[PDB]
């Protein structure tokens, strides 16, 4: 990181709770995760908190942090660093609206667009919460013009498809959250999502529609976005095809068919569509943390104002859970400890999120973004290069198929994997005996991850077979054997209601928020992005047939020339 | 690893190769990718090798893997390695049928699904090809019975959806596969894969059948994996139920509405599934090297007969590219070859698949399989423990929503992550102008990688703009840079045809070949995945409303006491 040309921060390194902790790295590190459950039988107990989502159903929020190389020594050091870093006086500030996403210099309130309390929050001395229900009113009449029937299409029919255009922050938040609660959605609703700019995604959503019966709701921040922006056009262009092909006056059509999810007013009304049809959301909501916003709003449409609401309620719930609850009771700042023990002490750069529920089976994909995005900075908010690990690579799929997958990795990998494996106690769908039966693996999957099979235990289970050859048992013996004390999180809901999934995610965005403030980064910035942008921008106009180039380097140049040669 | 209690693997770690190839590292591994590129003009050509697939179409598979930390002593060094660690005998050895999958004592011959030369390749000294050959016309009969709509239900309907159930080797295959190349898909054939055991995913599909006109392929292996036969047991129950609630004779239904594909006959029978609907596949052919097999049945539904043989096709030329193309030409070598660099001497343990082609977005959890299951071994053949890391962390979306997704880490990240850039020259959806758009992006982000922006550059296109502040300048400045010098290997293809689909995961299954073998591992057994069946085996019937238990650790104790007391 020499070539950032900053120098090297020091304000953590120095740090008399990070000297301690790489002390007693070097001291309990090598300490199997079952000693501390030999060593003390509340260890379950005692490294696991409870959290009421303050529902009639009684759901909760339990995280299960035991099967980790953390003893009381460390689990005090690893709160003392949450101390020294100043922790609790950051979340304060992000959660009243400071800047503290210092290089933009913008609030971080994306916990005002579910602050249910409605308890004032000020940007710039004005009280952000009636603007924030504003638009959830504003979305809730939309959503339930669209669910009865009532919205209708330039043809006169109800809206049967809803269409969602947007990319990354307007795209994952609104995936993951309608296929994780598609139990509670309105099934006549067939929710699509165009995001890619392979013109693949928007032409096998064309497929799929009936164009007269469809809402397009293009989604995006700045409005700007090629991708979204590509994608809404050619959407645009489709609706208007269709009725040009049936002989239709097409004008007031795209009022009818398109809504605008954005922050700027004035690209969208460059587009072609009503005022009135603009859901607005704020600079202060960071894309990753934008589904809670107008960006929600196919998600809205899909499970109800009602449920929605419910969505936004268990993330307040965490909201307040994390500002207000004790340092060693807090679940995503014990959570985001939990990691940082392993990223910067171990090690490990990767992180799983084994979601233990088909429903969220694209929630890894969605906290690639809010983890990746977020914390995947070299460089801390004084401008100076970080001198730690900072954010780990995310990766994952919904169980079971992982097992059958990766875990064959996690458990006899060359790598430390620290796992999240999130599962709720009751389904949605009473299917004969498959939850009892996917739920063996998830209680199963992290104990076998802690604590392995020695060859002790290998060797006496073949003897207990009708194994009598010493060359097979001499063999098999290192294949068999599981070294154990593989980390993992155990997180336990009674069940994947929308209260339980903004509970989750809340809580994943506050992991974030610790994690990025223990290493001094912004978590809320993207300049990361900008160089691909500004190059994609500079190699479009160069992307003609049989057009030569030789401005770049030599890879770049025969890939460009290569494309051009046999593109069109 | 002293817990595996085998002694350490020094075959590697004491070839002469391997002490130079640590040389060159300490030496070269700092020098940034675009010194190699201002050093040699001819560097992309050099560091690039165009594999034509022989068809009509001219389609190649070309790897570009220029942008990395390798100049011509490491690559010369690398292939050094490769010659001495035996990878071009092993990889007879693997084509000609030898015990290669020690552990388990038997052949690795997934080449042979795809064998269209004919070769004879034997096993117990007999040529399998007839066998293959012979599924793969049972296949061609059956699939062209449901594709004209032959093959009827039991009320004698058509077949309309095609539900394969399935996990992990029987499921990853088949939905990437028919993801991939959907444009070549009969569209009217709606196919479903239900994989995980999480009731949900049978309920889903249920939802969106007409069981009437629904073929139910039961695929597993060993047909005993407790998910696939879960779910088809629910599926033949879901079948039956619905022929009772109509009051419908069911005698003859399943096996109609049932076939199978697996090596264990007898299981199949006990089923209630007919001899002659159950697609033979053998020992010989690994479960993340199956879909060429009877596995790629729904495949074969979907696409069609000649294109599940052009999808084999594909393989078969990077089958023979990868046999007898000379070393420095050879692709998969090569990419293994670059693998091994980054992942044994840089550290990277993690591997990002990046397919720009919308259709291809299953194939990072694909070749997670592939690879992670495969290469996720700590313990060689020998029953050594390994010296070196072995398989990397494998994880990608396809573009460009990975871009928004975690790009930010990949290029301002503190973790060095290979990236595999996969892309298409000519799109099969000719939308507007969406290919160049998307292309754009795919030539950007590797150019992105390498070169970065110094601070220089980002003074200047600030003092380019209207920047008269200093402070701006000088506080944007860390946070706008890109030390550059990721690396990245772009794979670039005429076009996403079967045959490039084929070509394309042959390269994959060969790299991964080369990299175990490189490592001295079993790429092609899975002792790591039995820990978590037997603890979830023990673990089900423990989990019963009420139940109490205390045989396990504290943790999952109270994780399994805490789902009883509020399951049912």
């Amino acid at each position: 990181l020499k070539g950032v040309g900053a120098d090297a921060d020091t304000t953590l390194t120095s740090c008399a709770s990070w000297t301690q902790l790489q002390k007693l790295y070097e001291q309990y590190g090598d300490e199997p995760i079952k000693k501390h459950f030999e060593t003390d039988s509340e260890r379950g107990q005692r490294y696991s908190v409870k959290v009421s989502l303050g529902s009639k159903d009684e759901n909760f929020l339990f995280l299960d942090y035991s099967k980790s190389h953390i003893n009381d020594e460390i689990k005090c050091a690893l709160l003392r660093l949450a101390e020294e870093r100043g922790i609790r006086q950051f979340v304060q500030s992000v959660f009243r609206g400071e800047r503290v996403n210092t290089t933009e210099n913008r609030p971080v309130l994306h916990i005002a667009l579910r602050n249910r309390s409605n308890r004032p929050i000020y940007v710039d001395g004005k009280d952000v919460m009636p603007a924030v229900n504003k638009v959830l009113d504003q979305m809730r009449s939309f959503s339930e013009k669209v669910r009865t029937g009532e919205w209708k299409g330039h043809t006169g029919k109800a809206i049967r498809h809803v269409v969602n255009i947007g990319i990354g922050g307007s795209d994952l938040g609104p995936v993951m959250a309608t296929e994780a609660l598609k139990p509670f959605s309105q099934r006549d609703l067939s929710l699509h999502f165009v995001s890619n700019v392979d013109g693949t995604h928007i032409a096998e959503v064309l497929k799929s529609i009936d164009i007269e019966a469809t809402l397009f709701i293009v989604a995006s921040k700045t409005f700007t976005t090629q991708e979204t922006i590509t994608n809404a056009l050619s959407a645009r262009r489709a609706l208007l095809d269709y009725l040009r092909s049936r002989g239709i006056d097409e004008k007031g059509s795209v009022a009818k068919h398109f809504v605008a999810l954005s922050t700027n007013n004035q690209k969208v009304k460059e587009f072609g569509i009503d005022e009135e049809n603009m859901f607005q959301f704020w600079d202060w909501v960071g894309g990753r943390y934008s589904m809670w916003s107008a960006i929600g709003l196919p998600i809205m449409i899909s499970i109800g104002y009602e449920n929605f609401v419910e969505l936004l309620t268990g993330a307040h719930v965490i909201d307040e859970h994390f500002a207000n609850a004790p340092p060693e009771q807090n679940v995503p700042l014990l959570l985001a400890l939990v990691g940082v023990w392993y990223i910067n002490f171990f090690g490990a750069v990767t992180h799983a999120i084994l979601p233990y529920d088909q429903y969220l089976w694209r929630l890894p994909a969605y906290l690639q973004q809010l983890d990746m995005e977020s914390n995947g900075k070299y460089v801390t908010r004084s401008g100076k290069t970080v001198s730690t690990l900072t954010g780990p690579i995310i990766f994952g799929e919904a169980g079971t198929n992982g097992q059958h997958a990766f875990y064959q990795l996690i458990h006899q990998g060359t790598n430390l994997i620290p796992c999240d494996f999130i599962g709720a106690i009751q389904s949605q769908n009473k299917i004969g005996d498959h939850h009892k039966i996917f739920m063996s693996n998830f209680f199963a999957q992290t104990e076998a991850l802690m604590i392995g099979k020695s060859p002790s235990e290998v060797r006496r289970e073949l003897e207990a077979a009708g194994e009598r050859s010493a060359e097979k048992i001499n063999a098999l013996l290192p294949h068999k054997t599981f070294i154990g004390g593989r980390p993992s999180n155990t997180l336990l809901i009674k069940s994947l209601t929308p209260r339980a999934l903004g509970a989750i995610i809340a809580m994943y965005e506050h992991k974030v928020l610790v994690q990025g403030a223990i290493w001094g980064i912004d978590s809320y910035d993207q300049w990361g992005v900008e160089l691909g942008k500004v190059l994609a921008k500079s190699i479009l106009p160069q992307l003609r047939p049989g057009m030569r180039v030789n401005n770049h380097d030599s890879s770049t140049n025969g890939l460009i020339n290569m494309f051009n040669e046999l593109s069109h």
